[PDB]
């Protein structure tokens, strides 16, 4: 059993809670995640997204496994997706989690887009995802992967919730230290200068990721740095480029992403000062009355 640690409470593979297999059924599959599968199921009925363990796998691809359902288990905050338990005796091995019913973030912009959604549903979702990350921040915890494709909503309609639903890069340096990957697996447009030159990872740097979903958000969507490679990126932000606003974006959201993405990480927000800036958004008519593009 390799142990985790999380507010300094140590937790192994036996403190995991055991669904038994009998109480779970699949009902569709949604798509992939990093190992295989991720199924729409049921448990006992609670409505559960189900992870899946490719049963041809390596020892380390069961240990990054187990990993992910320790770090996700070990977790208490409504803008972090809830773990029903595991189904780790019966092969495929199984993570059951809180289905979120309007799928991920990234996709729910792209098909929700004004056509032939306002200002305060985006701030919503930031201010959601920004409160998962301040109870992260809290309690030393560095996510090192915060985008769009890693948030999910709970539904499509008003009254969503966003919520952090992926750890996958964080559970990679909690076992090696290391990045699985390779430079062309990098999440680059999400990182800051000091991250991927320097290898150095602190809250501040899910600070400049947040900056970059900020801007996936107020643009509906869209990959970040428009029409650049991984390697332009790189080069475009270490010499002090940054993203334009998105199109009719509002000043005061536009100037959180711009802070979110100081060069020195002492000169960033924390994600307390970061809620409040999205706070005092929400506030001002001046943004939420600004019409999204259609
Ligand atoms: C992407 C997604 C997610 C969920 N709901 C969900 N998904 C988790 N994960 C997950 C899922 C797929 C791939 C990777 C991961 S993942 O875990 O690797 C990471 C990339 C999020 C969930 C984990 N917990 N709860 C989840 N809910 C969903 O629920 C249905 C019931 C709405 C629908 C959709 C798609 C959206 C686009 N169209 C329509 C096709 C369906």
């Amino acid at each position: 059993n390799p142990n985790y640690c999380f507010a300094g409470k140590t937790s192994s593979i036996s403190d995991l809670k055991e669904v038994p297999r009998k109480n779970i059924t699949l009902i569709r599959g949604l798509g992939h995640g990093a190992f295989g599968e991720v199924y729409e199921g049921q448990v006992s009925p609670l409505q559960v997204a189900v992870k899946t363990l490719p049963e041809v796998c390596s020892e380390q691809d069961e240990l990054d496994f187990l990993m992910e359902a320790l770090i996700i288990s070990k977790f208490n905050h409504q803008n972090i997706v809830r773990c029903i338990g595991v189904s780790l005796q019966s092969l495929p091995r199984f993570i059951l989690l809180e289905l979120m019913a309007g799928g991920d973030l990234k996709s729910f912009l792209r098909e929700t887009r004004p056509r032939p959604l306002a200002m305060l549903d985006l701030l919503h979702v930031a201010r959601d995802i920004a409160c998962g990350c301040q109870y992260l921040e809290e309690n030393h915890f560095i996510h090192r992967d915060i985008a769009a494709r890693n948030c999910l909503l709970t539904c499509p309609g008003p009254g969503r919730v966003a919520k952090i639903g992926d750890f996958g890069m964080a559970r990679d340096i909690y076992r090696a230290g290391y990045y699985k990957g390779g430079c062309a697996m990098l999440p680059v447009k999400w990182m800051p200068p000091e991250a991927f030159m320097e290898g150095i990872f602190t809250s501040k740097t899910d600070t400049w990721s947040f900056g970059v979903l900020l801007w996936e958000i107020f643009s509906l969507g869209y990959m970040p740095y428009p029409s650049k490679s991984n390697q332009e990126v790189l080069e475009f932000v270490t010499s002090g480029g940054r993203m334009d606003p998105p199109k009719n974006c509002p000043g005061p959201v536009y100037r959180i992403m711009t802070q979110c993405w100081q060069h020195q990480p002492e000169d960033r927000p924390n994600f307390a000062i970061i809620l409040e800036r999205i706070e005092y958004c929400t506030q001002d008519p001046d943004v939420i009355n600004t019409a999204l593009p259609i």
